[PDB]
């Protein structure tokens, strides 16, 4: 009987009878209050037929209710998919038909237009109960009234913690729902508690999106595991965030640089105490208004990106924080993971040789929802295949080179990377389009470590790279411009 | 979906991630992680060629050695388990242990215990079917561990081992000894929690000066060191200058040391120049008189280093500590990750706040059971809870208090009393150093509560003043009839309380 998420809540209610667990605007909950609510919720779920292996889709922004649902589903051996709130109806429809939830918890604010249309496209296939979460607390088709109708008795079920409990859709087109078990999350949060020096006094601002692994690992689940206080913001607004930092005495946040600079300018000279916040990302941009984190997470450079990982490995499973100075850009595996770089023929690559990053261990997810064939192939031979490219340095460390999905017939990323190991190059795209540093300047011929055949026969130069509306690299934009066709 | 991490995986990852880091030192033996994994693979090879596979059993009958780690890992790569037996076992219990555990293989030691060994084999007679390999042998002894190992090939066994299966067995002593079956998962979880408590990493150098037959040395800090790829330095026995020199030579950050050795180290190192400043002092920091660096980890800061905790072998060690959850009214603190706890009454209903009952547990640190104890395991695991046979209570602030044992009980017309409850509340009195409670026959159905009280040398207190002290925290029907005073409680040669002796001295009897 291994520890489940349910056990974690049942222990914190007895061990921390008066400490704040969740805060969400006006709502505040101690661990007892939360466990009672999770028990009510789990009562009404078991009432509506939800049990082992059943499925729930959250369709909204960040909410304290996400944590509650996860716990309740966990206590029944069910799973919650925290879906993408910005999905247009085609994608939203796809996920619904894919994940096939028995119940859909949804948000009116912001997306009701899209939600409404999508249900109409589903028509008579929409055999799921929908509860509005941001409803008036009386609403009969409402979350709060769904929960209140349940009783306080913990269902006390013997749940296999290897059963999935959190499903994250991972984003070459098609989206797939990664199955993260109770064990995946607890193994992740214990690792993370060591990286961050996280404890019961940790107050963490959930300003990162819960539809994605980032916010969960740093630091949602570890804060939760160690009994810290998780504070929820629906949206990131610099003023409100800055305000919560003071009010909840927050020690950690999930903040991106543009937000931070917004808080800095805005807080300057007003004298509010932001010194309790341990800043992880880009410490200098705070100027000193907050305290520079000295946990291994920041010290090592993992906070700035020194690491490798993915949703399917419960997030950031390899960092410069495990094992010390590393020549490679990602560091080494933390505990609960073993990695090997494998070539085409499934054999271990030699030191320096590039291949696919493959993993086994406790942090490796359970597979994708409803992807039998992709799972069989990705789990071949008792290794999870990440589809990412890497190599081992002689010092032991690992280097993340890029993806293996983008391919050229006899890998681009491998050379994209080699090219970006020129001081004059800022970034490169190989199909070899090149964006140079503003100050440097170098010959196409100097550009042209790798093998006789792998080098391209041409190098264009751009002011920057094309990019999608999300801001990620846009390749099919410049497959056109520079002659890109014939792809295997 | 694939298996969880094993002990074999840990080694496999370290040999790739830390090719030149030192893993094990033992006298002149030094081993980087690749050198250790190749050794383990050879040993695993010869173990498999001898017929050792899943479920099979190896007994170590010796003091601390680097080879012990080698066996654990090698047995773990085959799905086998290693029992680290008590080297100071006398022949009768060496036999019992060998009969009970029934290993296919015995790795034994000649220095200091050979005679005992010789006597025990004689006693086993023609049920002594195991292969015996001498660890500290002449290096070309064919019945010696080194040559047995060198017969193995370098290939990894590369089996799909279930990490829930036992890999380490520690005997825990009524006087009945039982082998606690600890899985790969038990030790990795323990190790992972310990890494957070003591801030352990790859730079850790832990001197293995505690005994490896006991969970202590493993939790602090053998296994977390191993897990985070740090250096493990072994010592066979605990002699202070040896220890002193090895702290200096190997630059250890950590060592397992009780206060008697600390005090002798501090004398011998008195004006020598020797640098012990690397050592982070966890036990009795003041005793070093500045010579080592007081530990700032959560382990020391919380009092957990000084015994503010609760646990046992069956929970993979110290699983409840003041380091988990901050300041605590109870003496034990709170459960770590990997563990939930409840205080259950005699009917199995959960006691109320402040009410004394059996400490019971669930979670990842809980052991797989005792080896070869079907009826007891079935009883001790009743209801999906591990019953610890320890008595405690939850406090108003959610912290836990370890009161003592439930193995002793007094007869009562109301409901059987736990002497450990009364003992504890008497031991609260600030003038009392220790208290022991026995039962005096009072008809067939009950015994009188009799207290034997050891005072602090400079304190006064009457029988009545002690009795009065308990009134508010224990029920009327539990309070003692009489109090006797002693200079010290009698003990065994093991230094455990001798309740048999007290019974005798003050007319105790008529227990359940
Ligand atoms: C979110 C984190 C942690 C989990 C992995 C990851 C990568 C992520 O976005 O997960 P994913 O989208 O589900 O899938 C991952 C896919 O991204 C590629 N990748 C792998 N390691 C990478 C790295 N080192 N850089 C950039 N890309 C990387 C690879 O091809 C893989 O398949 C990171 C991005 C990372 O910049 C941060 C965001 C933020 C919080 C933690 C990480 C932080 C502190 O600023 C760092
Ligand atoms: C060894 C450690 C860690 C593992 C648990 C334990 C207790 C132990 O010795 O395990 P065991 O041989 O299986 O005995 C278990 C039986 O001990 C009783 N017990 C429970 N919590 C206790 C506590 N708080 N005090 C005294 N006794 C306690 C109870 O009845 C239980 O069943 C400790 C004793 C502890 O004094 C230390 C030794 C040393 C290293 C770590 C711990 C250190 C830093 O000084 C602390
Ligand atoms: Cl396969
Ligand atoms: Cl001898
Ligand atoms: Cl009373």
């Amino acid at each position: 009987q291994h520890t489940t998420i349910g056990d974690v809540l049942r222990e914190h209610r007895r061990s921390h009878p008066g400490r704040t667990a969740l805060v969400d605007g006006p709502v505040r909950l101690t661990w007892p209050e939360l466990d009672d609510r999770v028990n009510r919720l789990a009562g009404s779920l078991a009432a509506s037929g939800i049990g082992r292996g059943d499925r729930i889709m959250w369709l909204g922004q960040n909410s304290f209710r996400v944590y509650e649902l996860i716990a309740a589903a966990g206590k029944l051996g069910a799973m919650v998919c925290v879906g993408y709130w910005r999905w247009a109806p085609p994608e939203m429809e796809f996920a619904l038909r894919d994940f096939d939830p028995h119940l859909v918890v949804w948000q009116h604010q912001e997306i009701h237009e899209t939600v409404a249309r999508t249900r109409e496209a589903l028509g008579s296939d929409d055999t799921a109960r929908w509860l509005r979460h941001d409803s008036a607390p009386q609403d009969p088709d409402g979350y709060e009234a769904f929960l209140a109708a349940g009783g306080l008795a913990d269902p006390d079920l013997d749940i296999d913690p290897d059963s999935p409990v959190l499903v994250l859709y991972t984003a070459s087109g098609r989206q797939c729902g990664s199955l993260l078990s109770h064990t995946n999350l607890i193994a992740m949060a214990t690792a993370a508690a060591w990286l961050g020096d996280i404890d019961h006094t940790t107050a963490f601002l959930n300003s990162g999106p819960m539809f994605h692994i980032g916010n969960h690992q740093f630091w949602g689940m570890p804060t939760l595991l160690m009994a810290g206080k998780n504070v929820i913001v629906r949206r990131v607004v610099a003023e409100e965030v800055r305000d919560l930092l003071v009010a909840e005495e927050c020690t950690h946040a999930f903040l991106m640089p543009p937000t931070v600079a917004e808080i800095v300018r805005l807080n300057r000279d007003t004298g509010h105490d932001l010194s309790r916040l341990r800043a992880t990302v880009a410490p200098h941009l705070w100027e000193g208004m907050a305290t520079t984190d000295t946990s291994r997470f920041t010290r090592s450079g993992a906070a700035a990106g020194r690491g490798y990982g993915q949703t399917e490995l419960s997030g950031f499973a390899v960092t410069a924080a495990y094992g010390g100075p590393a020549a490679g850009n990602a560091g080494r595996p933390g505990p609960g993971l073993t990695v090997r770089v494998l070539d085409t023929a499934g054999r271990e690559c030699a030191v320096g040789e590039a291949g696919e990053i493959c993993a086994r261990g406790t942090v490796v997810h359970r597979g994708y929802w409803n992807r039998d064939e992709v799972n069989a192939h990705r789990f071949r031979s008792g290794w999870w295949h990440t589809t990412d490219l890497g190599r081992r340095e002689p010092d032991g460390s690992l280097t993340f080179l890029g993806t293996t999905t983008r391919m050229l017939k006899s890998f681009p990323a491998e050379v994209e990377n080699c090219i970006e190991q020129h001081p004059a190059v800022r970034e490169a795209a190989v199909i070899a389009v090149v964006v140079l540093e503003p100050d440097a300047g170098v010959s196409e011929q100097e550009i042209i470590r790798i093998a006789s055949y792998k080098k391209p026969k041409s190098v264009a130069f751009a002011a920057a790279l094309p990019r999608t509306v999300s801001g990620a690299r846009d390749y099919d934009a410049l497959d056109k411009e520079y002659g890109g066709g014939g792809y295997p």
